[PDB]
């Protein structure tokens, strides 16, 4: 898998953003994570982390996985990292999304995923408390 570069248009929630690619306005939906509705308990939580983790970012990139680029809503799917760090794995780690939506062929980094999972749920965090 390989990075490759965008930039923020506007937050939308805890696994959604607006994001330029290729010069092109997209709604990216996050590979291989759920988190709460805005409306949800930790929804407003999740909607803040990755608002912030992303526009405080000097470098945003999207990475594709090996399968299927856009879903049945035209939102691209990748998984998006915020100065290197990866903002789906993030979300996971701190309790704030679980692991869901695991479809064969885009499921690269489902096992650093859940295991970032099993140390949240460990540790009590957030949907897990
Ligand atoms: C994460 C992801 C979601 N989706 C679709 C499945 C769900 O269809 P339904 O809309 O029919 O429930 C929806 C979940 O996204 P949201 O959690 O953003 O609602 O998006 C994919 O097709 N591929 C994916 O990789
Ligand atoms: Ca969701």
């Amino acid at each position: 898998l390989h990075k490759e570069p965008a930039t923020l248009i506007k937050a939308i929630d805890g696994d959604t953003t607006k994001l330029m690619y290729k010069g092109q306005p997209m709604t990216f939906r996050l590979l291989l994570v759920d988190t709460p509705e805005f409306n949800e308990k930790y929804g407003p939580e999740a909607s803040a982390f990755t608002k912030k983790m992303v526009e405080n970012a000097k470098k945003i990139e999207v990475e594709f996985d090996k399968g299927q680029r856009t879903d049945k809503y035209g939102r691209g799917l990748a998984y998006i990292y915020a100065d290197g760090k990866m903002t789906n794995e993030a979300l996971v780690r701190q309790g704030l999304a679980k692991v869901a939506y695991v479809y064969k062929g885009n499921n690269t980094h489902e096992q650093l995923l859940r295991k970032a999972e099993a140390q949240a749920k460990k540790e009590k965090l957030n949907i897990w408390s």
